[PDB]
């Protein structure tokens, strides 16, 4: 079974970028359930319940029928959630092979932000904005809901080895941004943490 | 040119079960997004401009395709919207025909009440849930982000005459009551307008 993972940081302390309640509501709240009813579909099939989440999601189409979308939907907001609460953290700085490779597929740092910003503020509805590894390049992309790149384009509508990611589902940002997602995204860079992205560049796996 | 269409109720009318707060930036911020951005794609389709938003919906299929997608979130979602305002109202009692249409079909108004709460907090992401009349039968269905029934079952997997709605996206209810979309469900059978759906019921076009 899964467990819920714990934050490597108090609920406060991506202050005054992102807000403690939003923190805590998305996490011990959203996350909690995701987990809850991924455990719950996977209880008849141990086969797959052993498996890591992130392997999971690349399996769902040797689910069941009718398992592969709760566990799309949930198993899916496991796996990003997972990432996504590593990959915050304030006081770091883009550098070393990243940040060259960075320049080198996107020609600057300014014009990557801004298509991710683009990805990010374009995804209508709710999902999520992505920096991910294809092969030995970087791209950005974005899927719907809870899908992920892992889950591969014909499901999700993208691929490649997720790097980074920002979740702009309402309850990610309504709280303190409302309507103005573009502002909380913008808060996102003061708060993305550039040592895991980078350690995730170097795996490549 | 699409406009924002004024509210026959003041913001704090529906206290205290839909909160002011919400309710203004539903309208002001949401509603109004969706109305500028529907206009900026017509500005260069003559042929599409001046079609009532409830006609437009009805043939995404003959637009460009590179115009498809944004009229289908954005028109979509002025006409969803429309519809929402004025399917709200307190002090309305269910009734007349409507009530014997709704027994007739659902066996009770309490199972109608327990089938679209589950439509309504079962459709994942964001979405609506609607009661729909077709072949003179009453039905629940939920689309995805602001699809309509009235675009028809290859486009939004649902079809029929919307009677009534509700707008289960997290900008809908996440400031009152975050997490919670089934405690939002519930307060919303205190400000249903059945007078106005009673009325598009007799109409049936
Ligand atoms: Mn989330
Ligand atoms: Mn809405």
């Amino acid at each position: 079974s899964y467990t819920l993972p714990s934050l490597p940081y108090a609920y406060d302390a991506l202050e005054p970028h992102f807000d403690k309640q939003t923190m805590e509501i998305h996490h011990t709240k959203h996350h909690q359930t995701y987990v809850n009813n991924a455990n719950a579909a996977l209880e008849s099939l141990p086969e797959f319940a052993n498996l890591p989440v992130e392997e999971l999601i690349t399996k769902l189409d040797q689910l069941p029928a009718d398992k592969k979308t709760v566990l799309r939907n949930n198993a899916g907001g496991h796996a990003n959630h997972s990432l996504f609460w590593k990959g915050l953290k304030k006081g770091t700085t883009l550098q070393g092979d990243l940040k060259a490779a960075i320049e080198r597929d996107f020609g600057s740092v300014d014009n990557f932000k801004a298509e991710f910003e683009k990805a990010a503020a374009s995804r209508f509805g709710s999902g999520w904005a992505w920096l991910v590894l294809k092969g030995d390049k970087l791209a950005v992309v974005s899927t719907a809901n809870h899908d992920s790149p892992l889950m591969g384009e014909a499901i999700s509508g993208a691929s490649g080895f997720p790097i980074m990611g920002l979740d702009v589902w309402e309850h990610a940002y309504y709280l303190k941004f409302q309507n103005r997602r573009p502002d909380y995204i913008k808060e996102f860079w003061n708060v993305v943490n550039w040592d895991e992205a980078a350690a995730r560049f170097a795996a490549k796996k």
